[PDB]
């Protein structure tokens, strides 16, 4: 089959594959529990997503959707990856934090409405109401960023300036991160079809290995994880 973009799912699938591994082998042999905590959370994000990465190089996760007069490429198992990796990244922040239940239930309801929505666009058959669902995410994931920005970082105020420090780190990364992917979706395959595929899966395999090894090399290389 060979399409353009496997390159890259190749690459994606290596640098979580390389991730998942340092990190567990990291996280076992750490005795804290609190870090304990953390190293779990962190290996099983990139875990996912090597297994997504991984089917969709093997041909899997992938769908022609009609819209526009084409049979555009759809790769849903990204959504089958992130509807469980960006809820858990969140709760790393949660965590790091000490924010209180209510505010990450919220945030994790919230992410699962930016997924489902997104997937949902992303299946969507009119043209126009694709943007309507792309819409609807992208306004679940301001939810999400703000509470971080705002939220979050009060709340880290609370904690030892090492923690503070590592936090807005890491929201930091978040933000930059997160608010790239409504952009990619819309300029794309999912979008307005600017962008060719494989330019795109190489747009999304460096934020989502950003996002996820970038931001676990720096939550598990910090004593912040320690109780
Ligand atoms: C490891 C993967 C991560 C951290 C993924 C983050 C993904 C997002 C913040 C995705 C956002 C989207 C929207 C705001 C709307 C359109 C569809 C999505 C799912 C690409």
């Amino acid at each position: 089959t060979g399409r353009p973009e496997w390159i890259w799912l190749a690459l994606g699938t290596a640098l979580m594959g390389l991730g998942v591994l340092y990190f567990l082998v990291k996280g076992m042999g750490v005795s804290d529990p609190d870090a304990k905590k953390f190293y779990a959370i962190t290996t099983l994000v990139p875990a996912i997503a090597f297994t997504m990465y991984l089917s969709m190089l093997l041909g899997y996760g992938l769908t022609m959707v009609p819209f526009g007069g084409e049979q555009n490429p759809i790769y849903w198992a990204r959504y089958a990856d992130w509807l469980f990796t960006t809820p858990l990244l969140l709760l790393d922040l949660a965590l790091l934090v000490d924010a209180d239940q209510g505010t990450i239930l919220a945030l994790v309801g919230a992410d699962g409405i930016m997924i489902g929505t997104g997937l949902v666009g992303a299946l969507t058959k009119v043209y126009s109401y694709r943007f309507v669902w792309w819409a609807i995410s992208t306004a679940a994931m301001l939810y999400i960023l703000y509470v971080l920005f705002f939220g979050f970082t009060s709340k880290a105020e609370s904690m030892r300036p090492e923690v503070a420090s590592t936090f807005k780190v890491l929201r930091n990364v978040t933000v930059v991160l997160w608010s790239a992917y409504p952009v990619v979706w819309l300029i794309g395959s999912e979008g307005a079809g600017i962008v060719p595929l494989n330019i795109e899966t190489l747009l999304f395999m460096v934020l989502d290995v950003s996002a996820k090894v970038g931001f676990g090399l720096i939550l598990l290389r910090s004593r912040a994880i320690f109780g």
